[PDB]
RNA sequence: AGGUCUCGUAGACCGUGCACCAUGAGCACGAAUCCU
């Protein structure tokens, strides 16, 4: 796992999809095409209650430990992909997301360009529930 | 030739629902104008 490339004059790039919802986050790091994939752990692997999977603390300890392994195998620079749950059910991304970029940030890499790619439906079918909505 | 262009720096709109939560015996109440 060695590459006789420079490192002073360019940086290796790569991308990182991050995927969060209100119950679970997910930093993935692939290759420029996105077939090849490099490391991932989820907001559920560092926590072991799963109350708050979603927590901030959570995804800003998976961006730790996917940087730390970037590092290790020798990714420096990276562009951000961001996504929410998508669909009907919301747009908005879950509350690991700001959290785990600004972790990925301070860790010592390079960030390029910030992409939201959440799925914008064209009026798909019909969403969970019934007609009165969840009463609760 | 001068080597920090000028006048003060809300520069908080981080976010979302929120465990279980029922009932109450009736007797005890009367409606008003003017001075020697």
């Amino acid at each position: 796992s060695l590459g006789p490339q420079v490192a002073e004059g360019e940086n290796v790039f790569g991308v990182c999809h991050i995927f969060a919802s209100f119950n679970d986050t997910f930093v993935h790091v692939t290759d420029l095409s996105g077939k090849e994939t490099i490391c991932r752990v989820t907001g559920g692997m560092k926590v072991k209650a799963d109350r708050d999977e979603s927590s901030p603390y959570a995804a800003m300890l998976a961006a730790q430990d996917v940087a730390q392994r970037c590092k290790e195998l020798g990714i420096t620079a990276l562009h951000i992909k961001l996504r929410a749950t998508g669909g009907n059910r919301t747009k908005t991304p879950g509350p690991g997301a700001q959290s785990a970029l600004r972790a990925l940030a301070r860790s010592g890499m390079k960030i390029g360009r910030i992409e939201d790619v959440t799925p914008i439906p064209s009026d798909s079918t019909r969403r969970k529930g019934g007609r009165r909505g969840r009463r609760l």
